């Protein structure tokens, strides 16, 4: 017995509670304090390579979306030389980290999760509110609950994976070693969820990888807070490098390294395609075949059958379309309503719309949602509103206003299209812009087909109906129209361990972060066979 | 609050590895195999392309030759033209939704039935066709066309049926369920000559998971590949789920990568071809309805590393088998042997003595044959060039063998070469022939030499360490962690068994998706999660907002 394999244990975890933030609650008090702690503050956030805080001359600012005069962070872009130094230092740390027992790596993430749950909760929530423009509850479900859940559940999944071992038959013993990927992983995270950044960099690190993490410019404050928590929780130097950078510069640099083994990406279709093509162009140089994982957005639907509960349709659609300003890959942006229910649904939507509060989420907890993330987002959304004012098939029913004088404020907008295949029914806006198509009741089946065929995407979707046969039929018809499919619920708000998230078609590679299989993309297994008796003669008896 | 979607209870499956038969005199399997070999003598099968249930011929007629008697055309087949390939795609796509909607257990039943047929009544046929068409000996055919193929079918069925039991957490007011969807589109399966079982798995595993497939089998394994295809159809595989489409390689790749409906390529073959397909997909990335999934197994330059504490006889027997079985035509074959100076007199003497006893000949006529001819004229020519290199290189010396003769079959003697240069080209490049290179290292340089084992080649597939010192084994295991995806301690580098040693490696050796293990099938499903909520949603506002 040259090798001895220690018995793997099990990890019990459950989802983090979502807090209610009632008046006089400990969490509301703590959050109010943490928000006050950020008022008028700018954090100077360096690049971090190993334990070194590095500044370049390429200074950038993160602005508070609802008060863009407030520079919440000053940071800098890593240049090609710094990125390459970061790669070198990470690679030199990788073997030792990869050789650590899975349980020891998991412990770092479990400790981080407990820090986020307790003493650091108010901080990460406040930084997500002030830096990304989230309301209390949007920050809570993201920077606390989802991030905490990724860390705990991925830890559980990874520990359990070590229990997945092959059959051994005497006189040999077989064991699978879940090796990290050889090389480094580039993690490229989006502005819209603090938790996604934590997962994109953290999940590969958990599995024994080293990572260059390029956080989103517009989520820098909260992203660095998560980074610091991981380091304080025991993540060794050079396992995750914190390297904000210009997008093209970062992509060019990591795809030029012979040591690139993975890209973990969430963002646009064109950017993911470009990175895929850069890897293909440089395929000769890489020591192995890099693994690309991409989540690329959606044009998500709520489909209503005449049997639907109208109040649930209304509240679920308002939330899905407008929470966080519709800046979610999962947000409903196309609503299909039968003619027979349209007078009810139109009236209710327009009435509730007039009561939606858009304002400062730190100062007014009555706020439903706040400003969109930045000037570029504001400009894109304004372009779509101008299109809705131009198109003969479109009519703005409510909203349509925007004002960027103080923050990047866009009012929620509800549009009716007479054309089910209008460009606004197809293209992802990432803003609080809901388009409604009213279909004749006797054409529900033809309309279900349009739900499936109209767009290039396959991410989220919901069907509202109280008729079993209709639900069964719609489920079959929409099988590939949504990777996260909902019956009588809104299309947003996937919960780790409950609705693993992702979809195919143009929406990405569908590796389902939030489920037990995601971590498999970040391990390259080795199987070791040890034979305990001498080998026989090389000839066979039949010879 | 009633559940409108109802999910069936999941099942499990008990399977064990298919036992390897002995083929001793007096055994039924030896009798059956001799009859099956006789059934192939002097025969040529005309093998069509199969699209749906239609047998289709083109003008591009090709022949598969028996490697050890190349005057014997064992099969006449044809290459699908681009029109036929596109017709096959269209018909597969039209059949896909129904197949994807079939219960996993019903799809698994096809493969379990096929495995049962291969185990019993069809065993002798598939063995004989692999022997005569690919030049395998009885035992090499047995571990491949029977045991490994049967095991892929049974174990993947188990893995797939049981995968449906992997379900998310539900919390009130909702029920969550994962649907393991097949990929939307079609999968292209491209299989190699050297294992009948690999073709069955490359096409079969995606089909099991609800995909439809264009299977381009290897020209030089056509006879056995079609036998497997027919068995799958007889076992109940519906039409248009696997299209049997031999084709020119570049033509096939061009056609499948030009379709907007391509969702996967399941490939085993050369590094350059896999890279080319990868680049074709990238070039055409705009047109695809989704992002295609490429899986590739691409070969190796595999090592046996010997420490001074090794069991000498094990080193000798294990290395002779790994280097020379099936003429070294395995992605897992040992082609570099590292021996410490202190054991070299013993090991050299033993290797040379045993070498003189290795019989090369006709595997159908002489069951005493250790290995037979290599696969084809191209392989023979490549190997011959490497032998000539070994005679002309100042760093190389041929210790045994070196002869070859292609007058009757593509016959190459087993060859043992010593290199004085651990970085000689012959230590780096995959030959796919019976050519073993030995490097002798001073005992006191074992650590530096382990680093050379790891850094010399571009590959990471298989490797073995022979040693009876625990500290040395632990050290070597750490040092060689990424040098081999299938790593062996005191055993040979070939002969992975499904469910026991899932097979594959990284570096240039491929994407390492570990066929033979429980996770391989995950590459061929794109999961959907359905949440059904059983209570009304309530207001859009939250309590904290009041
Ligand atoms: O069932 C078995 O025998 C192997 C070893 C433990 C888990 N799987
Ligand atoms: O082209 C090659 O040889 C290496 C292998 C992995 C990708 N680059
Ligand atoms: O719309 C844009 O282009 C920028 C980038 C992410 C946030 N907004
Ligand atoms: O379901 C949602 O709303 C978020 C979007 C990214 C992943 N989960
Ligand atoms: O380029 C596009 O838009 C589609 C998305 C998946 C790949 N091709
Ligand atoms: O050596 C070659 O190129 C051919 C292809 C596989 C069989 N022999
Ligand atoms: O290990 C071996 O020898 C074979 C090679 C292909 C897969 N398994």
């Amino acid at each position: 017995h040259m090798l001895r394999w220690k018995h793997t244990s099990s990890l019990k975890v459950a989802n983090e509670p979502i807090l209610a933030f009632s008046q006089g609650s400990p969490e509301r008090d703590a959050l109010q304090k943490a928000l006050k702690d950020l008022k008028g503050q700018t954090e100077a956030i360096p690049c971090v390579v190993g334990d070194e805080e590095v500044w370049t001359s390429d200074i950038q600012y993160q602005l508070s979306p609802f008060n863009h005069a407030h520079k919440v962070a000053k940071f800098c872009y890593a240049d090609k030389a710094l990125l390459n130094r970061a790669i070198d230092a990470a690679l030199a740390a990788r073997k030792e980290w990869d050789l650590k027992p899975m349980a020891d790596r998991a412990q770092v993430f479990l400790k981080a999760a407990d820090m986020l749950s307790g003493p650091r909760r108010a901080e990460v929530l406040a930084k997500t509110m002030v830096g990304q423009g989230k309301t209390v509850i949007q920050a809570e479900i993201d920077a606390a609950a989802e991030l905490i859940d990724f860390f705990r559940f991925n830890a559980k999944f990874a520990v359990e994976l070590e229990g997945e071992q092959p059959i051994s038959v005497p006189p040999s013993t077989n064991h699978t070693v879940y090796r990290g990927l050889e090389g480094f992983v580039a993690a490229i995270s989006p502005f819209n969820f603090t938790a996604i950044g934590g997962n994109l960099a953290g999940a590969p690190a958990l599995m024994g990888n080293v990572v260059l993490w390029k956080p989103s410019d517009t989520a820098m404050l909260a992203s660095y807070a998560v980074y610091r928590i991981l380091r304080e929780a025991g993540l060794p130097p050079n396992i995750i490098q914190f390297v904000p950078a210009d997008g093209p510069t970062f992509g060019d640099t990591v795809t030029s390294s012979e040591h690139l083994c993975g890209i973990n990406f969430t963002g646009s279709v064109p950017t993911f395609k470009h990175l895929w093509r850069q890897v293909a162009q440089n395929l000769d140089r890489f020591r192995t075949f890099p693994r690309l994982a991409g989540e690329c957005g959606g044009k998500n639907f709520h489909f209503v059958h005449s049997s639907a509960d109208v109040d649930s349709v209304v509240s679920g659609t308002l939330r899905s379309a407008f929470e966080y300003g519709g800046q979610k890959c999962s947000a409903c942006s196309r609503l299909y309503v039968p003619k027979s229910l349209w007078p009810q649904i139109k009236g209710r939507l327009l009435e509730e719309h007039s009561r939606i509060k858009v304002g400062d989420p730190a100062e007014d907890f009555g706020t439903f949602f706040s400003a969109v993330i930045d000037a570029k987002a504001f400009a894109r959304i304004k372009k779509w509103l101008e299109h809705a004012r131009s198109s003969p098939s479109l009519s703005i029913l409510a909203g349509g206003q925007c004002n960027e004088s103080v923050g990047y404020y866009v009012e929620p907008c509800i549009i009716e299209s007479k054309d089910p295949q209008e460009p606004i029914m197809k293209e992802e806006i990432f803003g609080p812009v809901l388009t409604v198509y009213v279909y004749p009741d006797d054409k529900y089946r033809e309309t279900l087909k349009l739900v499936d065929s109209t767009t290039s995407y396959g991410l989220t979707g919901a069907v509202f109906a109280q008729d079993k046969a209709i639900v069964q039929e719609a489920t079959r018809m929409l099988r590939n129209a949504a990777g996260n499919f909902y019956i009588n619920d809104k299309s947003t708000g996937s919960v780790v361990g409950q609705q693993p998230f992702g979809g195919a078609r143009a929406s990405g590679t569908n590796d389902k972060p939030g489920g037990p299989h995601y971590i498999l993309r970040w391990t390259s297994p080795q199987v070791i066979k040890e034979t305990h008796k001498p080998l026989g003669d090389w000839r066979y008896s039949y010879m």
